[PDB]
């Protein structure tokens, strides 16, 4: 298991446009692509980020493409903030994983803002990291998905994901 696995697990695989677990328009594996509501600006979107005149359909090695892309950003916002890469250089290679995991999903931002969570994490508090990350709107709108990655957390293996 690696964090390219991981996340296809977890966001799947669609090569038409689509509306994510939030209703916003999204295409291959868990690529976020607006939020706007318009259609039609998802489809230029879709196309700056191919290359191409796409509407609406891509192919496995461009959904490819653009996972290898988000994953390399989602690492790459986590060594930028200053929050999120003092708790990755504390974690070993699993929970590394997890931590690109949530940012893949949820941003940058938005995970930098778990003050408490990334305490415990980096304090190695795994059981008390875990009942802390539970209470957020990411646990309640995306529970069993929230249970893998806690679990991963928790434990520091991939046994929810095998």
């Amino acid at each position: 298991m690696n964090i390219f696995e991981m996340l296809r697990i977890d966001e799947g695989l669609r090569l038409k446009i689509f509306k994510d677990t939030e209703g916003y328009y999204t295409i291959g594996i868990g690529h976020l692509l607006t939020k706007s509501p318009s259609l039609n600006a998802a489809k230029s979107e879709l196309d700056k980020a191919i290359g191409r005149n796409t509407n609406g359909v891509i192919t496995k090695d461009e959904a490819e493409k653009l996972f290898n892309q988000d994953v390399d950003a989602a690492v790459r916002g986590i060594l930028r903030n200053a929050k999120l890469k003092p708790v990755y250089d504390s974690l070993d290679a699993v929970r590394r994983a997890a931590l690109i995991n949530m940012v893949f999903q949820m941003g940058e931002t938005g995970v930098a803002g778990f003050t408490n969570s990334l305490r415990m994490l980096q304090q190695k508090r795994w059981d008390e990291a875990a009942v802390n990350l539970a209470k957020s709107r990411w646990y309640n709108q995306t529970p069993n998905r929230a249970k893998r990655v806690i679990t991963t957390f928790r434990t520091g293996t991939w046994d929810a994901y095998k």
